[PDB]
């Protein structure tokens, strides 16, 4: 059945902060895995997330996504690789209990309640295609069926329906990020989504505004592939929706290939490349709600990508301008967006940039986990420097701007310019029309823009600085610094646009 349309409006407003639990904040030094895949302290826990909720909210985020927190039970005599895998949460044993290296059921309850108190949605990480060999039966006596990886469908469906509704009914979480979602067939996703919607509509909590609300029931698939595969294995056909939201890996790659370079070194692209990527949204069915991230726990940090391509390093101003340009693109992107912890301060692993292959896992340096670095949370685990504070304040400005302007989060996109040096989108929702423009070049340039090309009948006003841009003979002349972004309100839109 259809993507439930109330969630659709809510989902376009999501600004999600992703935390990798084991590598985030060691809030209780008495517990923690103490080993894992990555260079972090490996003692991140639920208390550390609870300690970070004020920080996450002040960033302007309105939701948090935790990597799996369920109980990965060690088996006597298992090797250190298995010890490290237990720290990731992605090969779990008891889907219905909290891993004690992260915390207790009571602390997981406390976390969700306090997040809701502060106006944040909470999403958990559901791995419904695989698990550890010692999986334990559900409270209702169910087990997944088949191999440990991947499990068999539809034999395993009843079990994972029970998992997916349990955490909603017990903790009132607002939905699920779905790991490696193509391991679960589309018919199963339709039924799991029905279970999620039914469980969500069966409970309420009091949000920060004082209203009793159902948990969102949001579900976002991780399908690390191009649009044709995200459609085939995630969204389903037009008229027969499987899932309603999936991560926008294709545009993530276009963004890092424009403002940095990707892990394989493709980079130095321009606005034309970004536009071509956004245009491929036309391949998706009408119900698809792509979710743009710049990175995650499986991708190299943006700042390390900048160093890997010999593009920039934190000692150079351009390192920060490129972060701002990439984050500004996310802020202008309609639909849910996800920020990976540390991008807001330009994090990067000291001493690391080039790809490390031999012996990378025992070092914490493989591409697929090197971003799992100890979190730098201002006032909690770090005192930020001037450039770090400047980027974090910029991100707070973007998230605030996004919250106030429907054109950014749910506006219709019309590309105005997409060449090698600039990218200009017109965004409009109801009576909110603006221009998003971002430089894609290390050269200062002045952009000549016809008011008649953007349905502007008057001035343009910068929504962050308030600078007014007036037309002469119907044309604006806008100076763009290298990789500068501008959010320009169309103060008087034309009768027709
Ligand atoms: O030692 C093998 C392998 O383990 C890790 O890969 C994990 C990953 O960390 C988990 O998050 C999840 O995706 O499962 C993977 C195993 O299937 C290391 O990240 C990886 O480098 C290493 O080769
Ligand atoms: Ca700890
Ligand atoms: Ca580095």
């Amino acid at each position: 059945h259809m993507c439930d349309s109330a969630l659709t409006a809510q989902a376009n407003d999501l600004r999600i902060y992703q935390v990798m639990v084991e590598s985030f904040v060691n809030g209780d030094d008495a517990i923690g895995h103490g080993t894992g895949y990555g260079t972090s302290h490996h003692k991140g826990d639920l208390q550390g997330i609870i300690d970070s909720l004020d920080y996450i909210e002040s960033l302007g985020m309105n939701a948090i996504w935790l990597t799996p927190i369920f109980d990965s039970i060690p088996v006597e005599g298992q090797d250190h690789w298995a010890d490290r895998l237990d720290a990731t949460g992605y090969f779990t044993s008891n889907y219905f209990a909290v891993d004690p290296r992260f915390g207790t059921m009571e602390q997981a309850k406390e976390l969700v309640e306090k997040a809701h108190e502060k106006g944040l949605y909470v999403f958990f990480d559901g791995v419904f295609g695989h698990h550890k060999d010692n999986v334990v039966p559900s409270p209702e006596g169910r087990l997944p069926v088949g191999e440990n990886n991947p499990v068999s469908y539809p034999e395993s469906l009843a079990f994972y329906q029970e998992v997916a509704t349990f955490w909603i009914e017990e903790l009132k979480i607002d939905g699920w990020r779905l790991d490696q979602a193509y391991q679960v067939p589309t018919e199963a996703w339709t039924a799991i989504r029905a279970s999620v919607d039914e469980a969500s509509k069966s409970v309420t909590y009091v949000n920060s505004k004082g209203e009793a609300v159902n948990p969102l029931g949001y579900m976002v698939a991780e399908i690390w592939n191009n649009e044709n595969y995200i459609k085939e294995t995630g969204y389903g056909a037009e008229g027969e929706p499987a899932l309603c939201s999936a991560f926008d890996f294709p545009v993530r790659y276009r963004v890092v290939e424009t403002f940095a370079a990707n892990e394989n070194g493709i980079g130095n692209k321009g606005g034309k490349w970004l536009d071509e990527g956004m245009n491929l949204h036309r391949l998706y069915p009408s119900h698809a709600q792509p979710n743009l991230m710049l990175g995650n726990h499986d991708l190299v940090r943006f700042g390390d990508l900048l160093q890997r391509g010999n593009i920039a390093s934190p000692e150079q101003a351009e390192y920060w301008e490129r972060h701002k340009a990439a984050l500004s693109f996310q802020a202008a992107y309609s639909g849910p967006i996800t920020l990976y912890y540390g991008e807001e301060i330009g994090d990067e692993l000291e001493g690391y940039a080039q790809k490390v292959e031999q012996d990378c896992a025992v070092q914490g340096l493989c591409d697929d986990h090197v971003a799992r670095t100890s979190a730098n949370i201002d006032g909690l685990t770090v005192n930020l420097n001037e450039k770090q504070r400047d980027l974090k304040q910029y991100v707070s400005q973007l998230m605030t701007l996004r919250a106030a302007h429907p054109a950014l989060s749910r506006g219709e996109r019309t590309n105005i310019v997409a060449n090698e040096t600039v990218y200009i989108d017109h965004k409009q929702a109801d009576d909110d029309a603006l221009i998003y423009m971002v430089s894609t070049t290390a050269d200062q340039d002045t952009v000549e823009l016809k008011a008649s090309d953007i349905a502007s009948d008057g001035q343009l006003v910068d929504l962050l600085t308030g600078k007014v841009h007036s037309a002469i003979n119907g044309e604006y002349q806008i100076s763009l610094a290298p990789f500068e972004a501008k959010f320009l309100l169309i103060e008087t839109p034309s009768a027709s646009g």
